[PDB]
């Protein structure tokens, strides 16, 4: 038919079989018009209805809107002129062809539709969308054929359609110009994020990010510069979608588990899939288009090898293949980078949905379920298992895609080499099992090794917390050796893991070499009719390069799916657990009684006895009541049951209004002290200042170094147990609730501040007078002031009444009350730690691999050329066997050098990991005490934890990957320039683009990786903090505040990760385009020089210029990764080079048994705590008698504490000297001093481990010497009770031992040492007077033969010494015997008068 639509031939293949080919005009004017117009009309009705059903308001008019609309107006006018010239010129005189009329008539209809859809677009947020952008591209790429046909016909000299040709040329020019205007963003000027307003072309090329790239280059960037994340991706948006499917599938699985057997599992993957399925479909279609286009380039490669293998194939075929190579690679790059945007965004959305669901569950999980986990083990559920589901979600499409790429590669190989490909398949089926075994083994070693790290870190945290005691006792060598041993076993595992990883990477790298050496050898040896040529060889090498990624990726997805299955069981177990039962505690307000117990019973364990048995009491408003009894009788369980933190056995409790709670064990948040007091409430100056005074807190705030704004918390300044207790009561009293529950808060503070706090805060004269207050006490001191008292016996109420009524009744209380009687030198530091001798041979082995690789490609280029000299009958068998032999030899040679390079490097990186730790630890233990006072302990721990882990884990594999990519690029550029040296002129321009794109990327990505790394840890420390605080958070009803604070943290991290993900999608567009241009210009050189080239050279060049493109990208990715991770070596190096104390042992040795008398002597002494300060102590001058007993005293701030520090040389002397037994303590080695003096520390600390190593970590004393030390300490009767005697184990900080035996055990340690000189610095805190008395008599009984110096804050502790020493302005004022010092009125007498002592 079309022959009489156009009066000319529609198709004739004899137009293409010539040097000057063109298409028939009938084909151009029909099919190449109907393609772009058919795309427009089939979809425009839907695109119009989509806007009509989603419009809100019009945008402003713009210059670009005018400019687009007027040029489509010219397209409409030209279509009218074109129809007018056909309709007037025909004059009815001849039968003009139909096409001459239909085509203009179609264009008139289309330009009216284009004006209409452009007008409709002014309601949308994104103006220039995909729909019109692909119409202009399709129109311009179809019109290009007719453009060259018309201009070539006109240039040949025919003018028969000149006017029509001009109307076409103008219409083609204006479409290119409309496409250029259609590229710009045409902003709404919304400051939120450019990605919502960006055009289709800017979106696919990520050209809306250049605004951050140009910002992060010229100056540092910060969290205010990073765009806020999209509303579809906010934590509230994701959790409210996910929870809808979670509840549905969890309830279904619960019902299925209840239908069986007559916890639920296999529901979390169903809930995730149903939440996100639409993102999976969009990702699948993009990946499938890439997996089609990846097999186009090998077919276009074969055509170019054929075009070089004869010289009468038409010249236009060569240029057309070069254009199609560039075009196919460009379309593939845009699809691939979109697929990655969707996949890496989905992995972040899955993490966010799990982390926020785990957090919200923790606030409501039952007590029986919660006891099954440690705090660190619940934090690992958010830190490890949520991250494992992200790491799998990023790559899961590789499970189907890798199989498809393998099957298509085997098909396109059978087409080139027939049945011989089965010899290559025999290699591919052997390597996949081996990689899955080595990958699951190395993952198993990595998980087992994780336990050793935790043990080392826990010991370190106790070493750095106890460092003052390690210095006093000279114990640093014992704790140094203890850490080193655990490191050795950790390094042994690290070497085995590193060796398994190096053989896995070797097999991934060599498999294309092995499979090609096997396949070409079998093909040539099996049948003498088989002869190898450039088309078969260099095409097959391209398919062997396509196979490398899917063959290595499949084993790693299999071993990762086996890991994520364990993480899924842990998440399903936790999220499926029972919610807390509220039904036994009732909040009926207006109950005319604040609290009411109805025969109730409760327990800590539903299998066990009731801990608070039948109890029946009730209490009215504004009533202060006290709870008392013997130890373990039930006291703190009564408050815990009232809060609902226990299992009900019987009855119920009723409560009226709001509650405040103070626990026996204090909970404190990271923040300022002011933030902990205000606890999310608004500030109000008068009330705030009144609370700080009432809680006796101002005397602490006067001496904390930050004042009221001091950084308290685990990552901040440390506070005493009495300070943490005051702060806890100060928080509770600021909130102003109805009911106060107190779990014996006075138990951690002295009786004088206790009396002050009782009168100010909670007594019938204090702040809380209008509030009902239930007070647990172990002390009797305040009972006379209470409204009503109850005694508990064996979990139930025994007696009740006022204080006087209990004594008048003569109950058991009346007898019991008788108890009241980037710089380059950092890279060089790391290379010297590996050692420069190994760097040389590792680099030499990597270079020899590159030379053997080049040699094997040159040999194959020679081998295929034999096919033009010989034939299937005449090829010599000696030459066949010689060609096969040395190709196998060059295949083996590069296998040997790659194995030597990888396997040697594993010993090099493990050697550096050892040296850096060994030098850090040895410096830190020698640091002076100023370092530990000025530096917060969490900072030092991070260097020993995260940094050491960075240096020994990721760092090594980044350096290996970089040198592998670098030599791959250099090897490839050498082979191209060796084949056609004119290409060296094209290398300079592309090299200037490449180094510029690297410079702009690496300046930004390094900052986003830092900004991610600093903002992630606050999520896990806040989760650890809230899980530790649950009964406090519930008692105040604060759950909604805490949920919002978690959402703010997660959203703040989420934007740093997503903008870093975007930053590497931008990079890839530029570097894949630079890569694509190397193959396009390389292909063109070999078309223009076809007279002096062969199919062998063209195959040799294009084959490895096709694999360059992903290597060009990965070299820049690794450069950013190394520049990020190398900072770990800087931080370690910083502390490795901080200052040290005086030598522990000097040649000047003290004589044998040196402290023989104890003649301590001071001359004009002077000290300051830091070079920045004036002197704390000045001009001290004294002589101390052999075995003399001394007290030191002075007005608070006298500086007394300087003596105990400087006598051990913790502080170095500013002037004067000190002597002991004729030796000056400044000349002797620092351990030879410390080890001879004996000190009892002010505050007891124990190290987690045996009773044996807590008394003697050097294992130097004998078993009976320790038993008599516990006898003299009076602990024998306790230690003999434990199943293990001296081998029994203490937990963290000794927490399984109560405070009485802790203080006593620290006295027992000193008894074993038993030296001639003893220091005592009495503490100013609460103590059990029985333990105080038995310690004080033991001091007088057992150290009778020692010289003794005592420091105390009360004169009744001093008053029986041989001498008293009084100083105030850091200078001596008086000294004498303690009666004579009172006998004449003077400094000490006035004090003793103020103390009531004299
Ligand atoms: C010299 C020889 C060069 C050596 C290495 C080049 C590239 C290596 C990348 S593999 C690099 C890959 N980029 C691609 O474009 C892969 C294209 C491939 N055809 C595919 O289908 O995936 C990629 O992983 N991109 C994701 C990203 O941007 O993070 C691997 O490290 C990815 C490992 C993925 C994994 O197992 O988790
Ligand atoms: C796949 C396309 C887009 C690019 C590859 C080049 C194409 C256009 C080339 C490669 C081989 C060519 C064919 C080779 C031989 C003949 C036989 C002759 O009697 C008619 C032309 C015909 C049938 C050619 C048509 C054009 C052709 C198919
Ligand atoms: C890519 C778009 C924008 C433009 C493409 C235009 C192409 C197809 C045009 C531009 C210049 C044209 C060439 C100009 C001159 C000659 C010389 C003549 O003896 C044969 C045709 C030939 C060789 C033309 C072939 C077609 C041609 C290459
Ligand atoms: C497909 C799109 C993207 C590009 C199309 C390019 C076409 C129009 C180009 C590419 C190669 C060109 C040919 C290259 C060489 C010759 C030989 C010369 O003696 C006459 C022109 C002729 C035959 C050209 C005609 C136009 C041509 C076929
Ligand atoms: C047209 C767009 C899409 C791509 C650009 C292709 C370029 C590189 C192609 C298209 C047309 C080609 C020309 C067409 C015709 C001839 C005449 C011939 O005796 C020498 C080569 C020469 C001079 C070609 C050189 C390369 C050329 C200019
Ligand atoms: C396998 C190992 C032991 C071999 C050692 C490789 C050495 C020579 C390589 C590995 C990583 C490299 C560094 C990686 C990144 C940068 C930042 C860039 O702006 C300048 C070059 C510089 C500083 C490189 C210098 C050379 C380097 C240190």
């Amino acid at each position: 038919m079309l022959e009489k639509f156009c009066n000319s031939t529609f198709w004739n293949s004899s137009f293409l079989d010539s040097p000057e080919a063109d298409l028939p005009l009938c084909f151009e004017q029909t099919v190449l018009v109907w393609i772009p117009l058919g795309y427009l009309w089939l979809l425009a009705p839907w695109q119009l209805l989509h806007v009509y059903k989603s419009r809100t308001k019009r945008s402003s008019t713009t210059k670009l809107y005018l400019a687009k609309q007027v040029f489509v107006g010219f397209l409409l006018i030209l279509a009218a002129i074109e129809l007018a010239l056909v309709l007037t010129e025909d004059s009815g005189q001849a039968t003009v062809p139909a096409v001459r009329y239909t085509n203009p008539s179609l264009y008139l209809g289309t330009w009216l539709l284009v004006l209409l859809i452009q007008y409709s677009r002014q309601w949308c947020v994104q103006k220039n969308s995909w729909f019109l952008s692909l119409f202009w591209i399709l129109s311009i790429l179809c019109g290009t054929f007719q453009f060259q046909t018309l201009i070539r016909t006109l240039l040949q000299g025919d003018n028969s359609n000149l006017a029509y040709s001009c109307l076409f040329f103008i219409s083609y020019g204006f479409q290119i110009l409309i496409l250029i205007f259609s590229a710009f963003s045409e902003n709404n000027e919304s400051s939120n994020n450019p990605s919502s307003i960006a055009s289709f072309l800017s979106s696919i090329t990520y050209s809306w990010y250049d605004s951050i790239i140009l910002k992060g280059y010229k100056r540092p960037l910060t969290l205010e510069d990073v765009w806020e994340v999209d509303e579809e991706m906010k934590t509230k948006t994701l959790v409210s979608k996910f929870e809808t499917h979670m509840k549905r599938e969890l309830q279904k699985a619960r019902r299925a588990l209840q239908r069986r057997q007559e916890v639920p599992k296999s529901w979390l993957m169903k809930a995730l899939f149903k939440t996100f399925y639409m993102v999976l479909l969009k990702s699948f279609l993009l990946k499938l288009v890439n997996d089609i286009f990846t097999f186009v380039s090998p077919q276009l490669l074969k055509l170019l090898i054929s075009f070089a293998s004869d010289r009468d194939t038409y010249l236009w075929i060569g240029y057309l293949c070069a254009i199609l190579l560039f075009t196919a690679a460009l379309i593939q790059s845009f699809c691939l980078q979109c697929y990655f945007q969707l996949c890496f965004k989905l992995g972040v959305k899955v993490r966010t949905a799990i982390m926020a669901s785990v957090y919200k569950k923790a606030l409501t999980l039952s007590n029986l379920a919660r006891k099954e986990y440690t705090v660190g083990e619940t934090v690992n559920l958010m830190s490890v298992d949520a991250q494992k589901l992200m790491d799998v979600t990023n790559f899961m499409h590789m499970l189907w895609s890798s199989v498809l790429q393998i099957v298509l590669s085997i098909f396109f190989l059978w087409r080139e080499l027939g049945p011989s490909v089965l010899a290559g398949v025999g290699v591919m089926v052997l390597v996949i099992p081996i990689n899955a075994i080595l990958s699951t083994k190395s993952k198993t070693i990595q998980v087992k090794n994780m336990k050793n790290k935790d043990k080392r870190l826990k010991i370190m945290n106790e070493i750095l917390s106890g460092i003052k005691i390690l210095k006093y006792f000279a114990w640093e060598p014992s704790f140094r050796d203890q850490v080193q041993n655990l490191r050795k076993k950790e390094l042994k595992n690290l070497l085995a893991f590193s060796q398994l990883q190096c053989v896995v990477i070797f097999v991934f790298q060599l498999t294309p070499v092995l499979v090609s050496v096997v396949t070409f050898s079998v093909y040539v040896l099996v049948d003498s009719n088989n002869i190898l040529d450039a088309q078969k060889a260099f095409t097959s090498i391209t398919l062997f390069n396509i196979l490398r990624f899917p063959l290595s990726m499949l084993p790693m997805m299999i071993s990762s799916m086996l890991q994520a299955s364990v993480s899924t069981e842990r998440l399903e177990k936790y999220l499926g657990g029972d919610d807390l039962d509220t039904s036994a505690i009732r909040h009926d307000c207006n109950f005319d009684k604040a609290m009411q117990f109805s025969e109730a019973s409760f327990t800590w364990e539903h299998d066990s006895e009731a801990t608070v048995r039948d109890v029946n009491l009730d209490i009215m408003a504004g009533q202060l009541v006290a709870v008392i009894g013997p130890v373990g009788s039930g006291k703190s369980s009564l408050i815990s049951a009232m809060l609902g933190e226990m299992e009900n056995v019987h009855g119920h409790i009723t409560i009226k209004g709001t509650t405040a709670y103070v626990p026996q064990q204090s909970w404190i948040q990271n923040g300022t002290i002011k933030d902990n007091i205000l606890f999310g409430t608004e500030f109000n100056e008068k009330r705030y200042q009144q609370v700080l005074e009432a809680c006796a807190l101002l005397p602490d705030l006067e001496m904390l170094p930050g004042g009221d704004l001091a950084e308290i918390g685990e990552k901040g300044i440390n506070l005493s147990g009495g300070q943490k207790q005051r702060i806890s009561l100060a928080r509770a009293t600021y909130q102003n609730l109805d009911i106060y529950l107190l779990d014996d808060p006075l138990s951690a503070v002295d009786a004088h501040v206790g009396k002050h706090i009782f009168n100010k805060v909670l007594g019938p004269n204090g702040l809380l007078k209008g509030k009902t207050r239930l007070l647990v006490t172990h002390s009797m001191h305040f009972l006379p002031q209470v409204d009503e008292i109850v005694v508990l016996g064996n979990g139930t109420i025994v007696e009740k009444g006022s204080y006087s009524a209990l004594l008048a009744k003569k109950g058991e209380f009346a007898k019991n009350l008788k108890t009241f009687l980037v710089k380059f030198s950092i890279y060089l530091e790391y290379l010297q730690a590996i050692g420069l001798f190994s760097i040389f041979f590792i680099i030499l082995a990597f270079v020899m691999n590159s030379v053997a690789f080049i040699g094997s490609n040159l040999w194959l280029s020679a081998w295929t050329s034999d096919s033009k000299i010989f034939n299937s009958t005449d090829y010599p068998a000696s030459q066949r066997d010689m060609r096969v032999g040395v190709y196998g030899a060059l295949g083996l040679a590069q296998g040997i050098f790659v194995f030597i390079a990888h396997f040697w490097s594993a010993f090099g990186f493990v050697h550096a990991s050892n040296i850096l730790h060994k030098q850090l630890l040895n410096n830190i233990l020698r640091a002076p005490m100023r370092f530990f006072d000025t530096t917060p302990t969490g900072r030092i721990v991070n260097r020993f934890a995260g940094d050491i882990s960075t240096v020994d884990d990721t760092l090594p594999q980044s350096l290996r990957s970089w040198i592998t990519c670098f030599l791959g690029i250099i090897s490839t550029l050498v082979m191209i320039c060796m084949a056609t040296p004119v290409f060296t002129i094209i290398v300079i321009p592309l090299g200037i683009i490449y180094v510029s794109v690297q410079m702009f990327y690496v300046s930004t990505s390094r900052q986003l990786r830092r900004l991610d790394s600093v903002t992630r840890s606050p999520i896990y420390s806040h989760f650890s903090e809230t899980v530790s605080g649950l009964p406090v958070i519930r008692a105040f009803e604060h759950q909604q505040r805490f949920l919002k604070h978690n959402e703010v943290r997660i959203d703040t991290n989420q934007k740093c990760v997503f903008s870093w993900i975007t930053s590497n999608r931008w990079l890839a567009i530029r570097l894949e385009l630079v890569g694509n241009l190397t193959v396009f210009f390389s292909a063109l050189m070999m078309v223009i020089y076809r007279d002096t080239l062969s199919g062998d050279t063209v195959g040799f060049v294009l084959s490895n210029a096709l694999n360059i493109t992903q290597t060009l990208n990965w070299l820049v990715r690794m450069t950013s990764e190394i520049e990020t991770n190398i900072v770990a070596v800087e931080r370690i190096t910083e502390y490795t080079k901080v200052e040290n104390e005086a030598p522990w042992v000097t040649d000047k040795r003290p004589p044998p048994d040196w402290p023989s008398k104890g003649k301590i002597q001071f001359n004009n002494y002077q000290v300051r705590y830091r070079p920045e300060l004036d002197l704390v102590l000045r001009g001290i001058t004294c002589d101390i008698g052999s075995m003399e007993k001394i007290g030191v005293v002075g007005r608070t701030g006298a500086g007394k504490s300087s003596l105990t520090n400087c006598l051990f040389r913790i502080l170095e002397a500013a002037g004067g000297q000190i002597i002991i037994d004729g030796v000056d303590i400044a000349s002797i080695g620092l351990h030879d001093l410390r080890e001879k003096l004996t000190i009892i520390p002010q505050d007891p600390i124990l190290f987690s481990g045996s009773l044996r190593m807590n008394l003697d970590p050097f294992n130097n004393y004998s078993d009976e010497e320790i038993w008599k030390a516990l006898e003299l300490a009076h602990l024998k009767s306790f230690v003999a009770s434990l199943q293990l005697g001296l081998s029994h184990e203490v937990t963290e900080a000794g927490g399984n031992l109560s405070i009485g035996q802790r203080q006593l055990l620290c006295l027992g340690r000193a008894l074993l040492r038993k030296s001639k000189i003893l220091v005592l610095d009495e503490a100013t805190a609460a103590v059990d007077l029985e333990t105080d008395n038995l310690i004080q008599t033991t001091i007088q009984n057992e150290f009778a033969h020692c010289t003794v110096i005592t420091i105390a804050h009360r004169l009744h502790t001093i008053m029986d010494s041989d001498k008293v020493m009084v100083l105030d302005n850091g200078k001596i004022i008086e000294c004498g015997s303690p009666e004579e010092l009172l006998q004449i009125p003077g400094p000490f007498y006035f004090m003793a008068k103020e103390a009531g002592i004299e």
